[PDB]
């Protein structure tokens, strides 16, 4: 079995390489990658997603969210308050302020200890969530514009035409914005380009011990987790690493920079933070492997989760039995 130890893999793909999307995800699983739960794949040298980032401060975000922790500095939930709209560039202002800016650090394991004993501190504002992308239309390898749709997948997969579309989404922070732990919609798998800007810490659950993850979380988020049985859905909860080695919990962590991509895989729990301002693209795509875990996903029908238009028909598909639940939680 390759790569048995479960560790974050990181790939150095050609431009030959680079070419072909779906044999490049393949080949990274044919050396164990997806063990880890996470890859990181550098681009080759001869790449690039657009000429500049120059001129993106007029892009709008509409409900930039302020996240609110409760909780313990090792164990917190977050709550995302509601903030008016404001430009890339009046976000990015705000973010290098002196109330939001990172503060001074030795290197990146320095800024990891602040993190964890500051976070819940304070209250800092995310751009997430914007539907859009930053890849020039004339990037022909790994763009994530561009991507096979989940949709075509299904169909070529268990021959059943589906409604629904697959979008990018755009993600603007600032430090300590935070993202909780969570696996994708339908346990699918997850692509994220760094675009420009500080670095994004990440940690990873090994998909083979994610109910590792889950049973410590219950303990950990007692109310939350009578409310419903899978709270982590709703992603809201946070636990550091000095946490989770505690008690026994799997993981691995990684940081990455502007320019590179990471791919989570299916049932891959993830969680992390933003280093100061910064801007991320991702999206969630399927291969055929997927299928046998979107078959399997769970799913909250407590209501908080509320997802997307397209999650309805990979419900209907996949899951019949839970259909019905499950609607009624999106209604
Ligand atoms: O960047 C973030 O805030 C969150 N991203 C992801 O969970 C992802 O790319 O799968
Ligand atoms: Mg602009
Ligand atoms: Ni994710
Ligand atoms: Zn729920």
């Amino acid at each position: 079995a390759q790569n048995p130890n479960c560790n974050i893999m990181i790939f150095h793909p050609t431009k030959e390489e680079f070419n072909d999307f779906d044999k490049y995800i393949a080949y990274m699983e044919s050396q164990g990658a997806h063990r880890a739960g996470l890859a990181k794949i550098i681009p080759p040298k001869e790449w690039k997603a657009r000429e500049t980032y120059d001129n993106i401060s007029e892009i709008l975000i509409a409900t930039p969210l302020q996240q609110v922790a409760s909780g313990r500095a090792g164990v917190f939930t977050q709550y995302h308050k509601k903030k008016k709209a404001m430009t890339v560039g009046e976000y990015r202002h705000l973010a290098n302020s002196k109330k939001y800016q990172t503060p001074p650090h030795q290197n990146f394991e320095d800024l990891e200890r602040k993190y964890w004993k500051n976070r819940i501190y304070n209250s800092p504002i995310y751009g997430a969530d914007i539907s859009g992308s930053l890849f020039d239309e004339n990037t022909k390898q790994w763009n994530l514009g561009h991507l096979g749709t989940i949709q075509d997948l299904l169909e070529k997969e268990c021959g059943v035409v589906i409604e629904g579309v697959n979008t990018p989404y755009l993600y603007f922070g600032m430090w300590k914005t935070t993202f909780a732990w969570h696996t994708e919609d339908m346990d699918l798998y997850s692509i994220n380009y760094l675009h420009l800007g500080e670095p994004k810490t990440w940690y990873v659950v090994p998909p083979e011990h994610g109910q590792r993850l889950e049973r410590l979380a219950r303990e950990l988020f007692p109310g939350s987790s009578r409310g419903c049985g899978a709270f982590l859905r709703h992603k809201v909860a946070l636990i550091s690493p000095t946490v989770l080695k505690e008690n026994g919990i799997p993981f691995n962590r990684i940081t990455q920079e502007a320019g590179e991509f990471m791919v989570t895989f299916p049932y891959g729990y993830h969680a992390g933070f933003n280093h100061g301002f910064n801007c991320a693209e991702a999206i969630n795509f399927a291969t055929p492997r997927w299928i046998d875990y979107g078959k399997m996903a769970s799913q909250c029908s407590c209501g908080e989760a509320r997802v997307t238009f397209s999650m309805d028909a990979f419900v209907r598909i996949l899951q019949p039995e839970r259909y019905d639940l499950w609607k009624r939680g999106q209604d």
